């Protein structure tokens, strides 16, 4: 058998602190979404039917990031969701807006869905997210070429991928960003069901190095549990991070609150779960704790990133990537990194152990 | 001390995705059981008294695979089981059949059991599976030589082994397939009791490299918990996979269904457990959740396999093995690979925790 | 990406035994706090509002160590705490005292707090501990320069750091000790929240190699759970150890004792927790078991240290560091090192699970 | 810091099966206890007050191994325990006997206990086990030299040690066997309390290589949980294994049976536990499950060893050591080695997971 390497993920590594003349409050967190679109902060909500519809994409863009409307609905519904975001108005000085001063929004499509693309363009979507379980596939590559041919000024994101060869193929196909992540999603069983995938830190590292040669941003999609993971993903070279599970428990995410055994929850499920698809399932249907507003979640997450960048001595994301040095740690190191030998009595807003 | 390598198993590795032009529904999954016997799908039910009798064996063959009738019964009883399969009769277009249109079946034998082989050969058995806890032994090798001498056109599988040296010995003795696995079985305590074994992925890899020289296919036997493990075993170069615990919960497996504290189960035990031997055991007696029909289980398992081959861009298994690249992962990598940070509310058909 | 090393912590290593001619009762455990301040035993209580006020500080000093009064209070209050220690009065023959026979005490300060330093220096403080979550910063380094300029004979400790580069910066700025530890603290979430830190053993090792060039002692701060960790920290070359969770359960720590579900506790929280800050926290609020007096805790901890030095054959700490050889262990090695395969019925004074 | 090596213990390694012309029933398991004393099988019960008094040492020797009477009693009591074993009579054809046809027995002593040694010699003890928490110490080395000087034909065992230099010092001191094990005992907190110790497989490996140059057997003392560990310890080069926890729950071991929450137990405690010593404790006081007779325990343990040797192709222990090849495994390998993905319904006599 051919073993190419030993691959690491988030928990395997930590950033080394460096000399710093910058306070966390002073750092700038703007970043590229694609080659032609800027975010005022690096978070994107996942294209999932238990995460991102209009209320969520509105908040995400008001806070300077992006929401991506899921494709588990007919064209007319998705169009209507996009218009709701575009026509939204308010306090949000970091808002992420197009040239008309309208909140930016993204919308998911799948292979061959060219009629959906047409409608979304005419609805004034800012970015189309072309998604497959296997981005490195002929269907995806062909779809990219068709979309760039018909809409040369439409910003196009394609994924998911996990290797440098995939990033090369997509970039040469004409994408404006690649999405990295095969298997690391909280609700994902892809690696278990089919044995395929690449640990997320290594996948991002590999793809970034290739995507850089084309001036193409990488989106790190899936597997983020804590703000520290966001920092690590960015430091390794990603330009933004896509998040589902950390947002699925918010007010704005689709679905109703429910209480079960004294706790509040919302539903969260893979788009490859049996429920969502109504191919063998590559995702599960579950529940996540209720966590209040998107605003409160994003605030804790960005505060973590700001801390990290303060520790590293970085003024902006690009400086963060140039300075960042990692150390690989052991299981015992991870155990020391978490809270240990104390029982938590009041839960912190940015650290929950289940 | 002499340490020859760091040895890996299923949970230590993942397959890298590759450029694909094939959809999962389009890939071909036929394979080889032995030099001369073909499978339409690569699964074999284990030769265990809680897994394979005639009902399981019939379903496995109708679906394109194979069942091996266990040997924890007298010769006559086993002859009868084999006969029920061979006499069995669009609905099963992938049925694995012999030149007469009869379902194929295998039967297990032990060292020096030529009387059992005689009666099985007479009963129309398609393949004989020579089983020992230690396939790399004088007893096993002599039995091989004697069987091939007396029945030269009888397909012979022997095991279990875990080293290239063992593979070489068996191939030179004249086997038509080798079975790999010392200690990975769900119900197995061999490694703990005797301190002996080789993590299943490295074992398959080592033995495939040796047996390939002789044109001898390798059966990966034991340690499969998920469809993804089937894919890995095949990608590393196994030609087929033998499965126990995943099928012991099925309607067709021997034994009755029972309910305990709100959950349904069937029994499952090692053939070296106390119960099965009736003494220093190398297996345990336990229970597995009821999972309904073998059909539904096989469907999900082949689903994952096809999906894997789609991800690798492999049109068939030879191509899969050719293209397959692995990456070694850490404990944190395994944790990320499983479902994490979400509570499952509706369990999936092909993923249980 | 740039990975500079595989970094280890306490549970990754063990000390090898060596030829010994010393019994544990015979070894000497005096050490250095700073270039100019001496300790009779090497423990310092953490500068936390659930660990060190005047009661703890007095006990730590009477036993030959030191307490650092925390800074989560106004300047006046902290001046008063420091004053209660300095005014405090065979029973304590190892008492750590200044040239006037007064117990020694330290006090914590933050970046740009020269007013606090002024009032502490006036109150007779023996050492000032300059604390920041990130000691390798322009703020900390400028504060050092300003303090040493204004009070050149005032012993100054600064931290926290975890790299040789940080150690070098601080030593050149003029500190009398560096404090090492980014993220190992029991109540600390820094590593999870910001992704930043260095496993404590490698951190100490890196910083000791740098600071030693300047004659500057290293304080290992955070992550101690057992006496054995104290030994390792010292053997790697720390001159002293700062301890939080192990002392938060004591009579003398601030806060009241309470009972919850049959067990006794006191509160313990990070100075960067929400509660202590009153916002994006880097600590948590929790509880630790009540453990009785500081004396009894320190007794057990120094017991393990002396035992360690006996095992290594070290007559004193310099000798310990000289002789110490480590071995790196695996997860299975750690499991064997703990109590295993037996249920504890009467808990030990110095081992809790 | 100086890191000499990465050290492995039992769970880190497995034996490779080899070509075999031998059945488990056919293999011979006799071994050297010391340079001048043979065991018919390689097990020794631990010198502990909750393991080995006369009833236990009698059974151990009848089965061909050895019991070592603990030293937590006055001289007269220990002498009387030794005589009880020596005067025992019975069915036990593998019995381990001196030249007078009396069951062999060993007795523990500590540094300087020369009067106890005299009494034990006069009681007809076969081997004296000189024990310290730190065998590589001047007190121990001096005691060895004094005992060999006064009783040149008395077989003398000394420990505990964990390094090649220790084995060299003891061998040159004149011992007839060295005992290896600092920290691996089930009830031991030495490694936690003082940070000192060496993972047991590495310790045995290191000491055996040194002890061999003197023709001195190594005893592997502590950390055995399963029969597989016995095989591994022997394959690495040890001549016998000392066991406490696996025997503490037997009829013959000191102490009464008790029932707590529907289970039967016996007490088991470190000799460095607070209870036993009545220095900071380096052991705990606990309980272990009741397991019936020593005969039934030893039978399962020896059957495991016989299997192992059958797998390796070994006719006797020395052949076992020459043939044995190990492979290092991962955490996932260990997980696969144990029972997994099945719930046990009838507990096996040689495999219990708690
Ligand atoms: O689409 C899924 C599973 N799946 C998912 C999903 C979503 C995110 C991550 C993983 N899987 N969503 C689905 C929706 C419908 C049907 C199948 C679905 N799996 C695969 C597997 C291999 C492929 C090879 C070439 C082309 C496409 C391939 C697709
Ligand atoms: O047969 C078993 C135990 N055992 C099993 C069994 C089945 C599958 C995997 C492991 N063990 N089934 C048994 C049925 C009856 C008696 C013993 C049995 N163990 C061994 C062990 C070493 C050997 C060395 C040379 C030749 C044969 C050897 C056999
Ligand atoms: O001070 C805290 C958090 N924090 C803490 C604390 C204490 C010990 C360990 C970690 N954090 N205590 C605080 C008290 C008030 C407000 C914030 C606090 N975090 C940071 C993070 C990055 C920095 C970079 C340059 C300079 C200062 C930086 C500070
Ligand atoms: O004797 C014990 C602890 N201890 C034990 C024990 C028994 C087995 C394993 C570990 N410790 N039994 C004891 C009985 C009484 C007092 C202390 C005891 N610990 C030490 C530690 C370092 C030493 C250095 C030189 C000489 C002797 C040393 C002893
Ligand atoms: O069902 C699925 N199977 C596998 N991955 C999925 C599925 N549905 C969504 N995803 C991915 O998982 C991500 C969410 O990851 P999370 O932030 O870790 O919960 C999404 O952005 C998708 O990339
Ligand atoms: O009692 C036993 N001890 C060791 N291996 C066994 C025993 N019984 C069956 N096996 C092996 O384990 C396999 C079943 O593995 P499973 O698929 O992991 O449950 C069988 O096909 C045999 O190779
Ligand atoms: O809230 C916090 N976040 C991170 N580190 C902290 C915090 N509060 C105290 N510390 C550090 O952690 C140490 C206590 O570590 P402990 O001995 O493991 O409990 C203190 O001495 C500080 O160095
Ligand atoms: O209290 C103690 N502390 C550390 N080791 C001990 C103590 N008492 C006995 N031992 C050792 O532990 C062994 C028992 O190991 P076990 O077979 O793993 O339970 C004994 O043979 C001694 O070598
Ligand atoms: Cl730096
Ligand atoms: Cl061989
Ligand atoms: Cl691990």
């Amino acid at each position: 058998m051919k073993i190419v390497k030993r691959a690491l993920t988030f928990e395997d590594v930590l950033l080394r602190p460096g000399y710093s003349e910058v306070l966390p409050k002073e750092v700038k967190i703007h970043t590229k979404l694609t080659k032609n679109i800027t975010l005022n902060m690096p978070l994107i909500s996942a294209a999932m039917d238990t995460v991102t519809e209009h209320r969520a994409a509105i908040m995400m863009a008001r806070l300077g990031g992006l929401g991506v409307i899921h494709k588990n609905m007919d064209i007319a519904s998705q169009v209507r969701e996009v218009k709701r975001v575009k026509k939204s108005e308010s306090e949000y000085p970091d808002a992420n807006k197009d040239n008309f001063g309208r909140l930016r929004v993204g919308a998911a499509i799948g292979v061959g869905q060219m009629d959906r693309v047409d409608a979304l363009v005419e609805a004034g979507v800012d970015v189309v997210v072309l998604d497959s379980a296997h981005g490195h596939s002929k269907g995806i590559i062909d779809t990219v070429k068709a979309i760039k041919a018909k809409y040369p000024n439409l910003d196009l994101i394609a994924g998911n991928i996990a290797t440098a060869a995939a990033a090369k193929a997509l970039c040469e196909a004409g994408v404006d960003a690649v999405k990295v992540g095969i298997g690391p999603g909280s609700i994902c069983t892809t690696r278990i069901v089919s044995g395929v995938g690449v640990p997320q830190i290594s996948a991002i590292d590999e793809c970034v190095e290739e995507a850089n040669k084309f001036g193409v941003p990488v989106i790190a999609d899936g597997g983020i549990k804590y703000s520290g993971d966001i920092a690590k993903a960015l430091a390794v070279g990603a330009s933004s991070v896509m998040i589902g599970s950390l947002l699925a428990g918010t007010d704005e995410s689709p679905g109703e609150l429910f209480t079960y055994q004294g706790r509040q929850y919302k539903s969260y499920r893979g788009m490859g779960s049996l429920g969502a698809m109504q191919l063998v399932p590559e995702g599960i249907e579950g529940r996540v704790p209720y966590v209040g507003s998107i605003r409160s979640v994003v605030h804790q997450l960005l505060g973590g990133l700001r801390s990290s960048m303060g520790y590293v001595g970085a003024k902006d994301i690009e400086d963060f990537q140039k300075r960042a040095e990692f150390v690989e740690i052991t299981t015992a190191g991870l155990k020391e990194s978490h809270v240990h030998d104390v029982t938590i009595t009041h839960e912190a807003p940015n650290y929950k152990v289940n």
